[PDB]
């Protein structure tokens, strides 16, 4: 079902949460080699989550589930906000700009925290 697909997509999102919080500890400790690897892992995780979400939104559209489509439009938009901040973070790491990396990291945390009530609302809607 689209609901199990959303639970499967949510689990991937939570994997990225885990690798992010590990990445944050490594950044604070100055273990740049670990950070590089975690950033690659996150890129792969976010790329998968985005594709899953897009499939869920298409299926909800084909099913005519207007409320779920509304929420998935809202949530996917926020996803891109978090994604763009992530990409700027990766660029800050490449550039050696730890001040920017810290800024983007905190912003990505807040964008993620805000979007959680909506994430829960989608599970119930599908």
């Amino acid at each position: 079902s689209v609901k199990s697909e959303y639970a499967e997509a949510a689990a991937v999102g939570q994997e990225a949460v885990a690798v992010f919080n590990t990445m944050k500890a490594a950044f604070q400790n100055g273990d740049k080699e670990a950070v590089a690897q975690y950033l690659a892992r996150l890129a792969s995780l976010y790329t998968r989550h985005e594709e899953l979400l897009n499939r869920i939104l298409e299926k909800a559209r084909r099913e005519g589930n207007k409320e779920a489509v509304t929420l998935m439009n809202e949530f996917t938009a926020t996803f891109q906000t978090g994604k763009s901040i992530f990409n700027a973070m990766v660029a800050a790491f490449k550039n050696g700009d730890d001040d920017s990396f810290e800024s983007y990291l905190q912003a990505l945390e807040k964008v993620t925290a805000k979007g959680e009530t909506l994430a829960d609302q989608i599970a119930k809607a599908l």
